[PDB]
């Protein structure tokens, strides 16, 4: 296909929850658009200063009225969200995914994705990487590796509060598997009820390039396989290597996705 000059603005909003292929999708969208895609890893590696800003936004988010019409309070919140996303061509992952409705309003020419997978595979992945149960010994290892990266209690608070926001819960028993499974199913159902079908592509792990590229009117990247990264097995190795070497820079050459 011909090469065309793409605008550096949000063109793709992925509502998919963490551990549904968001990092592979981030990589895929950066391969297509050659500009950055938001993801929690963007906060960890490039924008830790953004943590307080997302926390502030979530704290105020209850004041949004879904437009149209646009209220004064909503405009003020939307401006802060636009600022956070300046320079990016897409959003994935926490903390953005719960804002998909608001991002659709801010970026009316953006298209919407939803990544989904088997609910029990999702929970298992979530418990291995993001939210281990309180009494799980692996939680202490995760926390020890995270400190190497400069991640503290505010990072965990952002994960919790952005998951609460996505699930529209005032509080959440994070150790309750049944609650998380029910929230997962309700969240994915509500996305599909909310986004006009013409504007939504539902992706399942394994779908690869073709449905995505068709939806985005781009050629399939030539000779590049669809990304397959961020497995919980690989995250466990990362945590263990951070613990062992006590720096990211000492080991990053061993993790080509970082
Ligand atoms: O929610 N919004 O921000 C919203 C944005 C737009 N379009 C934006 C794109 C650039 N200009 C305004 C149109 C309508 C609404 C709300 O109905
Ligand atoms: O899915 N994730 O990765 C995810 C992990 C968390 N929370 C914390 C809890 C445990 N800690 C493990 C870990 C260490 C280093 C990296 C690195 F690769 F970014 F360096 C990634 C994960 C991260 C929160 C949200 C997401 C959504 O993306
Ligand atoms: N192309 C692909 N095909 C199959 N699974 C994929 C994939 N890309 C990512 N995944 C899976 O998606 C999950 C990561 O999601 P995220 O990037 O949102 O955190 C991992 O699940 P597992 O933890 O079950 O391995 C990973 O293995």
């Amino acid at each position: 296909g011909a090469m065309i000059e793409s605008s550096t603005t949000i063109q793709v909003i992925s509502a998919g929850l963490p551990r549904t292929g968001t990092k592979s999708l981030k990589n895929a969208l950066e391969i297509i658009y050659h500009k950055p895609c938001y993801h929690m890893f963007e906060i960890i590696f490039n924008k830790q200063s953004d943590i307080i800003k997302w926390q502030n936004l979530i704290h105020d988010s209850h004041m949004i009225t879904t437009p149209p019409p646009l209220t004064t309070k909503t405009i003020a919140i939307y401006d802060k969200l636009k600022e956070l996303l300046d320079g990016y061509i897409a959003t994935t992952d926490l903390p953005t995914c719960g804002f998909y409705k608001d991002l659709m309003n801010i970026y009316p020419n953006a298209k919407v994705l939803l990544t989904i997978r088997d609910k029990y595979d999702w929970l298992h992945s979530l418990r291995k990487v993001v939210l281990p149960k309180s009494n799980d010994p692996w939680k202490l290892k995760i926390e020890e590796g995270d400190k190497v990266l400069g991640l503290n209690s505010d990072f965990y608070k952002l994960t919790e509060d952005s998951l609460k926001f996505a699930f529209q819960k005032d509080d959440l028993n994070f150790d309750d598997d049944q609650v998380l499974l029910e929230c997962y199913d309700e969240y994915n159902r509500l996305v599909q009820e909310t986004v006009p079908s013409d504007r939504l592509l539902v992706l399942r792990l394994g779908d690869g390039w073709e449905p995505l590229c068709k939806f985005l009117n781009v050629e399939i990247p030539n000779g590049i396989d669809y990304p397959c990264v961020n497995s919980h097995h690989q995250m466990t190795q990362l945590t263990e290597q951070l613990i062992k070497y006590k720096s990211l820079d000492a080991i990053i050459h061993m993790f080509p996705d970082l």
